[PDB]
């Protein structure tokens, strides 16, 4: 008979004494607000700024005994967001917001429905730019753990407690992909209960493990680093005497190893510790220059050393030549097997 | 006699029991809202961010039996956007908004008119920055399909259903051009009906097929890649003996093929898979270096090998020379015919 | 006696039946709104985005017979923008807004005055980022025509018509200069009457012809392109025999012509058609490389060809030398006279 | 007894006939509003956009005889910004705003106090991004004059006149420094009275003279330009015969003079006229290349010219050598003394 | 019995004469507002703009005798931010805001509670982009002191005084790290009492000492500067005669020392004074070029100077050779010990 919006105006109005400024179960046990999120979008994970943009559906559920109706014949009463400032809502916020906003296009993207016993479902759409610190000690082979944490601002622990629901506390959209990362499915859920000089305030947090796409940096960097070192060694398969081709093929490995070192730290923050993209690349710099010294070991013999005199001349340089030819794959592949299985277990 | 705005205030006011918080056909069949868009602007299609900005006219049509007037002698009653928060409107939103806004310059750019039988036309101007994932496996020769999807936020499927109208569900402005793409005319129109733990919500979506302008990358990249490979082969039409001109014309092809590899991946995301602009260009790198080995095959003879001794010296190198001269167009044009007709059928 | 604001409250209030939701001359002839703009600022003309920012004073004039007073002894009644939502105003908008805003610093920058016969002057300050497509077939020598168009949003042609006034429909500020362009004084004024499936809507538009400053690109690009070609020819005034100076002065023209080709397409969109800054510059690339082939024509004689044998050696190369010396200004100045007078008539 | 806010509500309310929509001295002499600013922050002076951000305290003073109280025992009544829309205020705006905003953090940063005779002090905090054209004919040695101008928007000259007060019309904060400029203390104060087709409107303006920091560009550019020219001359102190060291030290001056010409016009607008950073640098380009021709004048003798024949060979080249050695400081220091004292008097 | 929000409406309403426009202790002693902040986020410390973004909790405490309740049985009455414009609050602002905003997601992030004796606690969440001047005379080894200062805007010193509380006037979040800096724990707290021509206004300020991470610039710059100088000296361990290897290893040190000088001043402002990253690097430029002159001192002997003639030829050059070999670590390590212990005490 009577429509729900007319029914609900006398359920929360000045009649029946409902005050939206007062929490449920006032002067009693605290309010148990259970939460779960639905990640629509994810990404633009900046590393200069060390933050990431997410677009979620924040669903909040609690019980309000003041809103419990008994005689109206429906099981749920929805409430459009025009009258949304008229009941009590929890003062949730994010402890690492770094700017956020609602979505208000064609309607405020907000949802509210009330069960018969007073169970309240509240769902809004938020875009967050959440801050997470980035550990980059092993940069292309790292697992970034960026978190988000949900706190009360005004109510202390003895008035309002946040929880995650057991039925899927973080849902992720179906085809949610990232251009540079993989979002793992194990999502840690734990408390971050804050203590200030004002009081103690509730917190729950979710932890997202992000693992990179190694395939990009392997193409741009690790393959043009690997081939120049092989270019460095075919350069020694030049003739035995000091040819000017060793001058050009020497700087050929120099002009590439500096160019690959030019755009190497392109989009990276200025961290003090050393990462892993350069301890690969600094080794690729000294294996360039070890071929530049290898021409000097030709010129070490060529200006130092007639049937007797010329025989020691070639015999000493070949004694360096076949040793230097074998030892360059020796010093490389021992390093190259020490490099990857280090990061395979880290 | 009586003006429409005075007539409409008693048609939707507190008299006659109209409540804007309640959908039409309440406790009955769901509301059938039919939609079509008019794309004014399009583009700024970012690929680092994988989104695109669009500027549309969102037209929504439904029937409200509460608004059906009978005695007023006009066929349509317009309603200025000052009184627009006074009737019911659908809570449409975009599932991939990534930020959006209205246009409010000199007047809120909004339109509302009401037919005699209660048919309501509602038209607004929106600017969207819609997210679309970018498949870039064959980057200059790809067909990007970027979509837009229109959902209800608060009403489930048993209360509100979106549809596309048959009479031109997507209109495009007349001279709408893109700097980098071609918008095809076949626009797929289908449903994306969402299931959450809240309920099931209606969705309709439109699919835009975008095909690139290959003419830009052919000028900056494919022509300076093609000529250096031809520069690499006239470099072998140098004299037969080991001249220093082969040192300079060797690095001449090196200084260009790295410079063309420098600004190659300029404005591109860091995708893990390999695209097609570099498997053209990596082949253009090894055909540079195959001429650098071709001087080494001159120096392979020059320091290894008197009427008998000099005759085998020139005869072996010419046996390599005329083979290497013919085989370089052989290995190129077989690749070059394998490259394009692969992407002609993809 | 009675102040104007007290007089005007009974002229447009609930007394005397004035309704701001209803256009003048309702159920009669359409409203003739005449417009003119005053461009304060102009520029930041982007070409990657193909838009430009303008800052105007939009003056609108129409007649409202409901506002015609007769007994008050003043000729014009101004109205401060606090009461500006109380009379009727046209719903003008720009069909290519791409974002715009008002100016509200220290007061809403808005102006309204009402004549005795009901003539209404309405003037506001708007900042627009107007979209214009950029034709760049001849890029440093182009004339860009970027437009702006003013439409009604809610009223059709039978209710509201926009016009330009004859008395200076576009005024420009006094010292309005642009860093890269010249705004011509001939400004085309014409109609762009839109037909949608909703109805037909009025439009008037203004066309601004923008002509570039050729002096910038002549300094950075055309002078360092011209001198290297002259550097390419003094390089042939080296000694007759194959000297190593031709190796260095060969790549001297190469290291500049690629560097000038590096920052050439610096701030340009990725258009598919070829512009004019590169068909100058591609010709400046092959006149670099024609001197690199000119050393090969020295080495074509030096390894192919004793009083008889040496006389044909110098006689053939000088036969190429004096021909190549004259023909390089021949092939250049014919092109250079064909280049500019092409664009002098376009 | 009675508090000021209760006293002031009957001083400006509906009682006593005060109307905030009506200027003081209505139908009388115009309102004399005197102004002065306090510059808190200054800078981020962009040159691509040709604007600058400033953060001021705009103090406005006028007399309102309607607000003159006589019996309340205090000399000044302050007014908090909640009731600030209740009295008359001038409609000041900036004719070159290019976007501006108020500051509203923890309170609207606004100030109002009223003297006994009706003198009103009004002070607000504004952040402006003011447009100024940039003359850059002598770019590191220029004096930029960027202005700001304060106008009425709705009141003509016969109703409202702006003035600067004699007691320090522009105050500057104490430690206000700029990273690239020096703000001179002579600040010109004059009128810019505007004439439109609407009427004539008041304007006062202030002129700020900005002089650059020459010390930055002297370090990055003028010292690495000076030393390469000295590197160009010690390069001639090589041995007399045509050595290959002149090839390397020739391009040594080329690889630097183009690199210093690469990042020279880094953050500069595309002005058509020639500035002064390049007419220094273009001269530094041809003094590089004059040493490249100086090796050609060695090779002019080396392939043109036995006790008689060799004596003219060395005697002609030394006749060029000692002349070219002295003349290079001759042509440089005459230019270098002509360069700076030109800009010392401009 | 009676709820607090109903109790508080009669405590601050129109009954009991409370006026939020009037400060506590009016016409009496000034208001003593004590402050402390809690820094949540810190950083994005720009140096081109010379500012930094901070995210704080601003806690303000004062006493209001008008709000002192006696009969209600609770010790603290909280107040939700809906009724927050209903009591008096101090008009705090930041004298170097450069733009700031509140946080309003899911609730206005604001907190208010009132003790029994009228002590008021007020806590809000602010994001500031605070301006600080950057002294960069010794750039990688500097200690930046960036401040923040809290002032009243409308109340003078005889009405409102700010103080820092003794109990931890600046708290910092637990794991607050910076990518480039270290926030020291000694935080200076002092007054910055402002004198304008309006009056004198209260100020308190906090000073944050920021010390850089030297480890980043030591890896990218100081190690590739150190090794090239050692590369410059092994280059002299080439053979004694003038070899072409000294040409290539000469420019090898040139191509790196300019490349390291290319991206050196990458993200730096254009300060006029000289910093310390280049007086390290300019010395690393002339120790590159001192090896280029060292080949000229070989060619000084090679073209100037038969059993007697050749003995003085080698004896003079070895007299330069062993002196130049020892003196290069002599001139370097004296500088290198003078460089660091200068900045160790500064
Ligand atoms: C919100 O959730 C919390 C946590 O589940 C609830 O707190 C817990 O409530 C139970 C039942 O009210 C308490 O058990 C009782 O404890 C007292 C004292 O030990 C004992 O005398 C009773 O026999 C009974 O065992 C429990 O102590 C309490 N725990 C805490 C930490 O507060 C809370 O009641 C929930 N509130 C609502 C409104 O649902
Ligand atoms: C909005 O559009 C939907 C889809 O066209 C309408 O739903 C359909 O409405 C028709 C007629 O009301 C239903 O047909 C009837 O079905 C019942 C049960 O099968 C049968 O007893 C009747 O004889 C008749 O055939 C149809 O089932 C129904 N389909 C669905 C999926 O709901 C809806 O009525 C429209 N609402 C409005 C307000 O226009
Ligand atoms: C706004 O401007 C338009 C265009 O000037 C006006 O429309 C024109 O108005 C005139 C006079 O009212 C019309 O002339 C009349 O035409 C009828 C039918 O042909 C004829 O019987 C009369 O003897 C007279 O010639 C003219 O047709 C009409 N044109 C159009 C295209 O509408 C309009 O009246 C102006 N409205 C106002 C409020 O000023
Ligand atoms: C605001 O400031 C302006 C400029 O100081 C004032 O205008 C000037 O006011 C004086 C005195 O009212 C005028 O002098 C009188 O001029 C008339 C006509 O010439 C003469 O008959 C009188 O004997 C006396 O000399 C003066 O002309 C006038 N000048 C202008 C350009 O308007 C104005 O009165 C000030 N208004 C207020 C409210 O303070
Ligand atoms: C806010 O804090 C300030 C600073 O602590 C207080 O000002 C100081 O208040 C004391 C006590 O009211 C004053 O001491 C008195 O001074 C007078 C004159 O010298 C003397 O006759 C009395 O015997 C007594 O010693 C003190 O002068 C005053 N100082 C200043 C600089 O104002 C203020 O009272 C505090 N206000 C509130 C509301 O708490």
């Amino acid at each position: 008979p009577m429509p729900p919006s007319e029914f609900l105006d006398k359920l929360m109005g000045k009649v029946s004494g409902y005050d939206a400024r007062i929490r449920p179960n006032f002067k009693g046990p605290p309010v148990n607000v259970t939460c779960n999120i639905f990640i629509n979008s994810f990404g633009s994970i900046a590393e200069t700024t060390m933050d990431y943009r997410v677009n979620i559906f924040l669903r909040q559920q609690w019980n309000d005994p003041r809103l419990a109706y008994s005689e109206y014949p429906d099981d749920s009463l929805d409430l459009d967001p025009s009258m949304l400032d008229s009941i009590w809502k929890p003062d949730l916020f994010f402890a690492n917001e770094k700017g956020a906003n609602f979505h208000e296009v064609t309607t405020d993207n907000k949802l509210l429905r009330i069960s018969k016993n007073g169970n309240v479902l509240y769902s809004i759409r938020i875009t967050l730019v959440l801050a997470c610190p980035m550990d980059l000690k092993n940069f292309p082979m790292d697992v970034q753990t960026c978190i988000m944490q949900l706190e009360s601002f005004g109510y202390t622990m003895n008035d309002l407690i946040f929880e995650w629901d057991e039925k899927g506390a973080v849902q992720v959209a179906d085809g949610l992909t990232l251009p540079q990362f993989i979002l793992k499915e194990e999502k840690d859920l734990r408390y971050c209960t804050k203590h200030y000089n004002t009081g103690k305030f509730t917190c729950i947090e979710a932890r997202f493990h992000l693992e990179r796409q190694m395939g990009y940096y392997l193409i741009q960097m690790y393959i043009p680093s690997l081939l120049i070192v092989i270019l460095s060694w075919v350069s020694f398969w030049i003739n035995m005497d000091a040819a000017p081709a060793r001058v050009g093929l020497g700087i050929t490995t120099v002009l590439t190893m500096t160019t690959q070192s030019s755009g190497s730290r392109a989009s990276l923050p200025k961290v003090s510790y050393v990462k892993a993209i350069d301890i690969w690349m600094a080794v690729c710099l000294l294996f360039v220059f070890s071929a530049l010294l290898e021409y000097a070991a030709v010129n070490f013999i060529a200006r130092q050393h007639v049937e007797e005199m010329r025989k020691l001349f070639i015999s000493r340089a070949k004694r360096i030549d076949t040793v230097s030819r074998v030892a360059f794959p020796l010093v490389f592949l021992i390093f190259n097997i020490f490099y990857w299985i280090t990061y395979k277990i880290i």
